[PDB]
């Protein structure tokens, strides 16, 4: 019997996270080719093949890259044993949740990035990529949804968020914790997300050319209603409020979003507060105003779900149910 | 000798957390530590906190400093971190100003408001509290007004100084202070609001994947004096937002790059050429905090180099 | 159809956590009777009955109380819909894990305490007890093992630990996070512990009169071997090391525990470090020395498992397997 | 004018983290910020750190202070928090002493040791680092030697000042310091180890349900000069342990109550009558930290009231 390693596909969306114990290779025009050459220890754990999907800073991540990724994984599922997606850290948490809601492929999808440049002292990218491959290759990684692997830790795509502007340990599942820790190429999984994901969602992006327009507005003392008014005047399909405290709104932002909801604009109350749910049954009478409470979804994560909800329905009661199940 | 208690003034901005002259009744243990007098400044949910209440408060503390030994400000939790930093920069009174709220209603099981008020008054009464700037006292902890922020939507322990930690912990009506803010505050600032009836218009825009430039453009078209960006990661901007704010920063709109990320600095010398664009990096000030210091910076200067030095010192 | 509330039994082990909006009742000699009168809102959610098992400070918690509790729950399971155990906070995390490993009853067991005295301003006990009852009454609480409810949060008995000496928010599942948050009497459960618990363990305490002798020793610079020697000289069945870093031992403590393991004393390496696993395959050659690595079990939690392991086997390979499954 | 770099001395206590004269090679960016000279003091895993190495180090820094502008101590992570506090109390040199280690081997993928060393040397070279006591630099953060502790078994970000927060963050070879330890350190302590070849014997005992008194009794029978209790909760003791330590505290054994709980003070005026029993409360010092200050307190006094005041000031 021949030992056979799993086939893992690396989909690249940006710059390389591994590069400058340096392996000696000829740098080519394809970033993902350079990455794999930078981390030759990948051969000990997987048969790796890399495709460069786009090449952007994740601060310029957008709906089209999302649809391109979901469709590619869903189309390519039978050709590999697992996927690693190399991504900028700034919006990795949004991409991860979009893919958590739209991937129908039943093999592991693992997102990975680097908080330090590949050229810097003590670059984190090489060992992060090695651990993302470990994760993607582990049969125990299946049926856990789309994952993020950073800093030796397996994180679910729904709760993971960037907590610190610079720290290599920045990625944390701040409400419900990580799924498993990685030591010496092995994962001890003690949790799985209960919210429905991947093949258990109704979201089917296979034929979509675009996503519903959903914008985010911020609340603070003496908040302007000019941003909320701008999104309404453009006919936005939905607005996510980054509310103060438990999803509360400055009165002038409240007044604009109540009027919008009455015309049929979907309105989701989230919070600028970095941990904890925007709860139903607090100080806002959601049912009266036609508003949706986001739960533990932060504003950027609430936008991802609301866009997908709006491919299915514009009924705020149906949108609330989606916000309570996914 | 007759033992004398310090005179503490509670200024109320909302409902009761434990009305405002009543509080000697509601928490009678306050009589053991202070002579408390109460005044109602305004009565609003802090989600509707505004520039007018800020100016009223700074003016009230500054004018009434001689009359009392310390102030406690009762306030809603939602925007307490904004008001604390606003007062931190505009108070000139050299006596403790301590903000306090409650995460559970006064009428609720295990309401946190009573003990929080008790510990706020302990803090305002402690001579060791002087010269530490405006404070926030919540869950047995003394927090500096610059770093303090609401970290959880519902948890009584929500208030944390998430970058530099608390100044002290309160046990048995005593504080063991082990820290004090280095950044300049109170009477070491140039900000003097004694004569202002309004503050510069400063708006906040959010960054995320596929971010619309319509918010940024709505503020630029209104002639806002400044815009704070809640950027991604290390203060980065979605391209369309970056385009609009690059245009604003050379047309009379100050632009501060902050971050939607809950901890850590938005740094100079990262991915953004701040000098080319006329932008200011916020450092550890989160977007709503950076808004406070931008509004106060704009009372003094419109020069981006000068605003960046204010962001570097306060 | 009559609305019927669940029957919940409160087993008390110490002082009351609710007492001095004060309800007016006559204080009796039974602490748990006074507790229920202190929290009259319990009637809105449950038919509550209370038994005082012992009355101790949890700093004096001990094996006999553990056996008395497991046997009482296992014997009384058919007489109620759920159990709340009122306990001191100091050792609640140890009790919770013991009960997580020995309860065979398939109804919720929820442990609760208070970080402030029942008589103090802003006492936490009343609302904690109300939330423990909510938890014990929720059908969604079943099959999650033994639980701790503190500060509006449902925590699994394995990972929960006391993180702060005074904070009402002190209880956290520091490695894998909470199971669910409680808002307005309702729980949004998003996690369940993967490690085997309750009816899926082999531990059966029904007939035990005592538990194997397991002690704990601490590592630090210039550590004394006198404590480890004392436990060996007494014929302790097991020793748990609170190691430095990844379960490392000062050489003189190492030497004493290696000699002990050779005579058949079970030795488990844990860590004084408050988060993270004591891993296999680090700097200690466990297999050579006959040592067991504790994983994410802190020293006090490793003792609870090792005592129960030693009712089943004294084979260090079998004890490791138990430390990898429960 | 010719620009001059500061002279930095690395003292090594173990293997390389990036031998000790080599490190100018291994991290050549060090040549841009300092003139580095390396000396090997000892070469041990920090799990075997001991009183002899502590005395050697304090004596070496104190004697060699004039010779250099700053020291970096390379050390194993397991007992770094103990050595840092020991040096924090015994260093009299008024120049920065910065400890550093690595959570991944030098030979491992994405080893943390290089950048950690680079940032340690930045810290030791910064004039702003002076007068802040002995420091620990790990994961882009400057941490005070009193509060710093290892919070995770394997995480590169393990070192945190868990009660009072970091002093500053390091970005692009610069530090923005916003805090400094209030507790007395270095040349503001009475502890002088220049003439000591040994330290008082101080042992640590653990509390948990059904705790054996055999550890405590083994230390008492050996005639230990002090015992630190890693108590439950707020420094509480299992009854049998309490009985043995109550006996010790009036028979020539100093007893400090600390806590196995990872954050928060063991307070005076809680469940234990410290005065009746002759016990000392450790405050925020965790058991291994309290051991350091007890050993140094016992060089000066055996009086429990006097030890408690040392625990209240250092």
């Amino acid at each position: 019997h021949h030992h056979h390693l799993p086939n893992i596909t690396i989909l690249a969306t940006g710059g390389t996270i591994a590069g400058g114990t340096k392996s000696n290779y000829t740098v080519g025009k394809v970033g993902v080719e350079n990455l794999v050459n930078a981390v030759p220890q990948l051969k000990d754990i997987a048969n790796v093949k890399g495709e460069q999907v786009v090449n952007i800073g994740s601060q310029d991540m957008n709906d089209n890259v999302w649809l391109t990724l979901a469709k590619k994984i869903n189309t390519d599922c039978d050709k590999t044993d697992g996927f690693v997606i190399t991504h900028g850290t700034d919006t990795m948490e949004e991409t991860a949740y979009f893919l958590d809601l739209t991937v129908k492929c039943d093999k592991p999808v693992v997102m990975v990035g680097a908080m330090r440049p590949s050229t810097s002292m003590s670059a984190d990218g090489p060992f992060n990529l090695y651990n993302a491959v470990v994760t993607a290759a582990d049969k125990a990684s299946a049926n856990r949804g789309v994952l993020v692997v950073m800093n030796d830790t397996v994180l679910d795509g729904r709760d993971v968020t960037k907590t610190n502007t610079t720290d290599v340990a920045t990625f944390k599942s701040v409400n419900y914790g990580p799924l498993g820790y990685i030591h010496n190429g092995k994962i001890d999984y003690q949790r799985t997300p209960a919210r429905k994901h991947t093949s258990d969602t109704p979201f089917d992006v296979s034929k979509l050319n675009e996503l519903p327009k959903v914008g985010i507005v911020y609340n603070y003392a003496n908040a302007s209603d000019l941003p909320a008014k701008a999104l309404v005047d453009a006919g936005y399909d939905g607005i996510v409020s980054a509310g103060v405290g438990n999803g509360n709104l400055y009165k002038s932002v409240f007044d604009t979003l109540a009027t919008a909801a009455k015309t049929g604009t979907a309105v989701v109350r989230s919070s600028r507060v970095p941990t904890g749910a925007t709860t139903q049954d607090a100080e806002v009478d959601d049912a009266k105003y036609g508003f949706v409470a986001s739960g533990t979804l932060n504003p950027q994560k609430a936008r991802v779900l609301l866009q997908l909800a709006l491919t299915q329905t514009k009924d705020p009661q149906q949108i609330q149910q989606i916000f309570n199940q996914y």
